[PDB]
């Protein structure tokens, strides 16, 4: 059972979550129902995982036999940027919460802040595999979000992959209704996001971390990329503690007060992801751990850089 961090909005987001990210069918279902049984409250979803009808067959299980109940489950899911037109707003969020089975969201992210070609082709790329822009932005989106919380459809909206320029952006924008209250980035000791994060709070706004564990099984992973899991100075830290690699990774953002989601479909694992709150990392651990910033991005997309609101140009 986590800990939590306190949104703007007063709700309580469980600090450590169950990501769903390359979860298969046939693996999520049971992913979900033995994360609930373990404590997990927080679950991390999204559209383009394309798995949500099976998390949300699982969420349904767990209620229904009154292992949880709804208010107690914190459910995040994210609007992929080919939807920023305001009518495929609507119609993508519907078919994600039809799909989870839920009468409301907890928070709904804006996956990218680039808008991409606007539809039901969810990658729209060139002959050499360039991103297509649309040119909806993530203000369009922003706008016809804010009418999901007024119906009460979400409770709160944050953002991902977004830079302190697009924050600024959103936050400076006239006639905001509506303030995020997170922003979900790529996170862990080769990217510590230090200047992210102190601007994030400053306004408000948690960070969640993703990618946590340096996603090893990630496609695009090339042989020579660094292995946080397998990395001697993280596995001395894991051993000084009779603890493993994974769980001071996870650990490491707890005591940043950042809300983190690794993802597993293994059992034991899913287990052993929330095991953090029987140690502490101390002070000269946490200070070794953050030296390893390397400002390595495990999710670069570089396949987009050539559009407008690309966010990983900028130093934070
Ligand atoms: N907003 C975004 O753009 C974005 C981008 C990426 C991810 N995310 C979210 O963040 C979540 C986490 O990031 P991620 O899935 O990219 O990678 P991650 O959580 O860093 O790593 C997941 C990988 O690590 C393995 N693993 C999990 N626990 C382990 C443990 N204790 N020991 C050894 N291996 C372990 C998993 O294997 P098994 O699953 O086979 O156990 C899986 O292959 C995603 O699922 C998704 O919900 C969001
Ligand atoms: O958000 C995540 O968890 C990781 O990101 C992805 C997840 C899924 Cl299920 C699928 C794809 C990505 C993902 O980010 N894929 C890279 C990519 C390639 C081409 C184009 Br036009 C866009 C694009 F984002």
């Amino acid at each position: 059972m986590a800990t939590f961090v306190e949104l703007s909005t007063k709700a309580k987001m469980p600090i450590v979550g169950l990501g769903t990210w390359k979860s298969p069918l046939g693996k999520v279902k049971e992913a979900v129902k033995v994360a609930i049984d373990a404590g997990y409250r927080h679950i991390d979803c999204a559209y383009v995982y394309q798995n949500e009808h099976e998390v949300g067959e699982a969420i349904q299980e767990k209620i229904q036999e009154k292992a949880v109940k709804r208010e107690d489950l914190f459910i995040v899911s994210k609007l992929w940027p080919t939807f920023f037109e305001r009518p495929l707003v609507r119609k993508a969020f519907e078919k994600t919460l039809k799909d989870l089975k839920l009468s409301y969201l907890d928070v709904y992210l804006i996956h990218w802040p680039q808008g991409f070609k606007s539809g039901d082709d969810l990658f729209p790329r060139d002959d050499k595999g360039n991103a297509i822009g649309g040119k909806a932005t993530f203000l369009d989106a922003w706008e016809a979000m804010e009418e999901l919380v007024d119906e009460g459809l979400v409770k709160a909206l944050g953002v991902s992959n977004f830079s302190h320029f697009q924050i600024e952006k959103l936050l400076n924008k006239p006639g905001l209704k509506y303030k995020p209250v997170t922003n979900q980035v790529e996170c862990h000791p080769y990217l510590t996001q230090e200047k992210l994060i102190q601007y994030c709070h400053s306004k408000g706004i948690t960070v969640t971390a993703y990618s946590p564990l340096g996603s090893p099984d990630r496609p695009w992973a090339k042989p020579e990329d660094p292995s946080l899991l397998e990395d001697p100075k993280i596995k001395e830290i894991a051993a000084k503690h009779k603890k493993t690699a994974a769980q001071v990774l996870i650990r490491f953002h707890i005591q940043r007060n950042v809300i983190v989601i690794p993802k597993s479909v293994t059992p034991a694992r899913i287990v052993e992801n929330i095991q953090v709150f029987d140690f502490k990392l101390s002070d000269e651990e946490m200070a070794t751990i953050l030296s390893f910033n390397r400002n390595w991005r495990a999710c670069n997309l570089l396949q987009s850089s050539h559009l407008e609101d690309y966010p990983f140009n900028a130093e934070y």
